[PDB]
C-alpha cells in the first residue's frame, strides 16, 4: 500500500465534475477545481487544468494526471512548511503518508492549524494524538476518513485500509 493506492481509495474515481462533500466541483480523484458556486466557473477551471475543451469530462489518463501533481503538490508543499515539516521529517514511512492525506484533504494551512496534534505526533505519544485529532470539525464531517486516517497515526500499520 502506498500514498496513490490510499488517497485513490479516500476519494474515489470520478471521470465527471461533481461536488465534493462540502458541496464543491471536484472531478477525477479528489481534485478540487472551485469553491466557486457557478458550474460554469468549474468548466473554465477545468479546461484550464487540462489544456483542452473538456465539456467537464475528462478521462481516465487525465484524472491520473491530475492526481499526480496533486500528491507532488502536497508533498512540497508540507516540505516548504516551516509547521509542517519537522513533523514530517520525525515520522516512519506509515505515517508519513498519513499527513501526506490529511494535506492533501484539508490544505496546509489547514493541517499546520492541528497545533496540539502535530505536537503529539512529533513526540510519538500516539494515542493521545489521537484522540485529539478527533476533536475536530475534519472527524466530525467525514468520520469514516477520519477514523482510517487516525488509526494509520495510532498504530504506524495500513491496517484501516486492508
Ligand atoms: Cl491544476
Ligand atoms: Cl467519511
Amino acid at each position: 500500500m502506498n500514498i496513490f493506492e490510499m488517497l485513490r481509495i479516500d476519494e474515489g474515481l470520478r471521470l465527471k465534475i461533481y461536488k465534493d462533500t462540502e458541496g464543491y466541483y471536484t472531478i477525477g480523484i479528489g481534485h478540487l477545481l472551485t469553491k466557486s458556486p457557478s458550474l460554469n466557473a468549474a468548466k473554465s477551471e477545468l479546461d484550464k487544468a487540462i489544456g483542452r475543451n473538456t465539456n467537464g469530462v475528462i478521462t481516465k489518463d487525465e484524472a491520473e494526471k491530475l492526481f499526480n501533481q496533486d500528491v507532488d503538490a502536497a508533498v512540497r508543499g508540507i516540505l516548504r512548511n516551516a509547521k509542517l515539516k519537522p513533523v514530517y521529517d520525525s515520522l516512519d514511512a506509515v505515517r508519513r503518508a498519513a499527513l501526506i492525506n490529511m494535506v492533501f484533504q484539508m490544505g496546509e494551512t489547514g493541517v499546520a492549524g492541528f497545533t496540539n496534534s502535530l505536537r503529539m505526533l512529533a513526540q510519538k505519544r500516539w494515542d493521545e494524538a489521537a484522540v485529539n485529532l478527533a476533536k475536530s470539525r475534519w472527524y466530525n464531517q467525514t468520520p469514516n476518513r477520519a477514523k482510517r486516517v487516525i488509526t494509520t497515526f495510532r498504530t504506524g500499520t495500513w491496517d484501516a485500509y486492508k
